[PDB]
């Protein structure tokens, strides 16, 4: 009982690698570089035919979570190749080889949760994605939706909110978390996406020593959106590979509620020390509540790392780097 | 007011080109082979962005009939690539030279007709391919349902019937209509697709001369189907590109109602002289009817190819061949 994670040395997948192995299972990694841990995995891609090949032999199950994600028109046609046309022949080279079951993962791009049609989004929110990233992702679902109805292969179908390992919360460096909270990182990576009246804005709000940022919109309303710890996504990713009621299943996974800045920017800052600028940025920003209720009652799905537990231990881990910094 | 119309050398684009020409509009064509008309016209692949581009240049409007339609598993890499990755690179191409409209073939097999959920089969049918094929369209009207939510390009998309010239139906040779109704051309037919235990049993019931099959299910009932004249669907496209309540807007176009085999074979044979072998197939069969209802009401559509007229005309080029064949 082989199971095949691609996307093995990313944040989910790493973490999805070390339970399973932490439970002993028998697990295959797959992705573009090593995943530093020594175990069993495939370095190579999906755009590979050959490294498909290997990858799939003697696999009884696949957690599919390699996947490109761009920003870029330039990157466009590789986002295409890796996510529509990479999951496309690793679906059939999972059926042929006779795996049991393949579980997907999408994204909340799909619906999509930047731009809802109704609140809460629950799975039956049509889906209309208006980024080439979430548009791959519903090419994606299409495709398993298709070996779901066609094939012995059991499929799933799996959502995902954003998601963070707790640490990366406080960490002014970590790709996501640190344009979203702290006014800096937000400046530059604003300037390296080429969005120059962005970056001049959020550069004329800046109060002369590094802040923190509570975005809203062009009307003052607070961003809100999920953030799930990594290792909630980890809970429900097993959950999908094992229990019985989740084959010919697709489900939101994430964290129960949103968070909405207004209430948060005072946690953090209450951690960090760091004052808090408020921008108000144009057009009608973020905002959404998402449905995990069909995950919970029917796979039994609980998360359990509430934003107060996740910014706990961010900010034990945020002191540590300090006092490296600091020497103290 | 150049208008783009891909696969202009296959059925439908080859009249759809002629009947733009003859209402002395500006056309180019795009396809694999020249299509013997001397007009203007590319002649390369969906698959060469060059050719891409080379298309695109100063059309105003694009009609996408072009695809691959195949059955083989060796066929595979090629028909997603023409079908899906051709028409995303083609949707991108026109949107970025700004194309006022976009007007997609589409196909029955989305929904799929060969299964349906309910009868009529409408627009809202649920789309849940279960050919290769059925799934290169929808992920094909996904692409194009991108492109109408986001840009300034307007879009159409069409399901087509089951689609004929009038001629192909009496023809012994023609690559549908011959194992449709022709017995020998259908066991030489489910042979080559390798489907022995159909072969072989279509075999058993050659009465010692050419004839015609009359195709039923398991419990004898007749197939029925809906087969539209080339003509029609060449009205219902020309809509689709012309009347401003078709933007942004998903059709079924086809002929008003299915023909049922019982009644069809008979008018054939009364035309042919041939024989008619009733076979019962294992399985549900074919079996649907499809609605044009919005086509109708919305855009004005009226069909007006009945299959008595279409039987008419494919007799007379029948009893042409046979008379110039045998010299009569
Ligand atoms: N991180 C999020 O908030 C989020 C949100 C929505 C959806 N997702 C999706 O969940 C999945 C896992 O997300 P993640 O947070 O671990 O992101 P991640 O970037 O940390 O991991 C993705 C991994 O896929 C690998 N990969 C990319 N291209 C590949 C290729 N051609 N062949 C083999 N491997 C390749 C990457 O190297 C990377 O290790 C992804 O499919 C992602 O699109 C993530
Ligand atoms: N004939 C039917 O009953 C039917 C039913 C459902 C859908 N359709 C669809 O309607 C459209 C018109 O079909 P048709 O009846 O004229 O069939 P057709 O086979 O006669 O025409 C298809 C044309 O597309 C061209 N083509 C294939 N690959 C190409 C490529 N890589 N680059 C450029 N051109 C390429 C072919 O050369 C061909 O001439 C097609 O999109 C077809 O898939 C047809
Ligand atoms: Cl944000
Ligand atoms: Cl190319
Ligand atoms: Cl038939």
């Amino acid at each position: 009982h082989m199971i095949l994670v691609t996307g093995s040395a990313g944040r989910v997948g790493r973490a999805v690698v070390a339970a399973l192995r932490t439970q002993g299972r028998t697990v295959r990694g797959f992705d573009l570089r090593p995943s530093g841990t020594g175990g069993e995995e495939v370095v190579g891609s999906l755009e590979d035919g050959q490294a498909l090949s290997d990858a799939i032999m003697g696999v009884s199950a696949v957690l599919h979570l390699g996947a490109f994600m761009s920003w870029a028109p330039a990157d466009r046609d590789r986002m295409f190749a890796v996510n529509v046309e990479g999951t496309r022949r690793l679906l059939d080279a999972a059926s042929a080889a006779g795996v049991r079951r393949f579980v997907f993962a999408s994204s909340g791009e799909v619906y999509p949760e930047n731009r809802p049609e109704f609140l809460p989004v629950t799975e039956d929110h049509p889906l209309c994605p208006n980024s080439p990233y979430g548009l791959t992702k519903l090419l994606g679902e299409e495709l398993v939706r298709f070996h779901q109805r066609s094939g012995a292969m059991e499929t799933v179908i799996l959502r995902f909110s954003h998601t963070q390992d707790a640490t990366e919360l406080l960490d002014e460096d970590s790709f996501f978390s640190g344009p979203r909270f702290f006014l800096r990182p937000r400046i530059h990576q604003q300037q390296n996406f080429g969005n120059a009246a962005i970056a001049e804005l959020l550069q004329s709000r800046d109060i002369g020593e590094p802040s923190h940022i509570l975005a809203r919109n062009e009307n003052g309303r607070p961003f809100r959106m999920h953030i799930t710890d990594t290792r909630d996504m980890v809970a429900g990713i097993l959950l999908a590979l094992d229990h019985p009621e989740a084959a010919g299943g697709t489900f939101n996974l994430g964290a129960d509620e949103p968070a909405d800045f207004a209430a948060l920017l005072p946690k953090i800052a209450a951690l960090t020390g760091l004052p808090i600028v408020t921008v108000d940025f144009p057009g009608d920003g973020v905002y959404y509540h998402t449905s995990n209720e069909r995950i919970r009652n029917t796979l039994g799905f609980e998360a359990e790392w509430t934003m107060d537990r996740m910014l706990e231990e961010a900010a034990t881990a945020r002191r540590q780097r300090l006092a490296k910094e600091q020497r103290r």
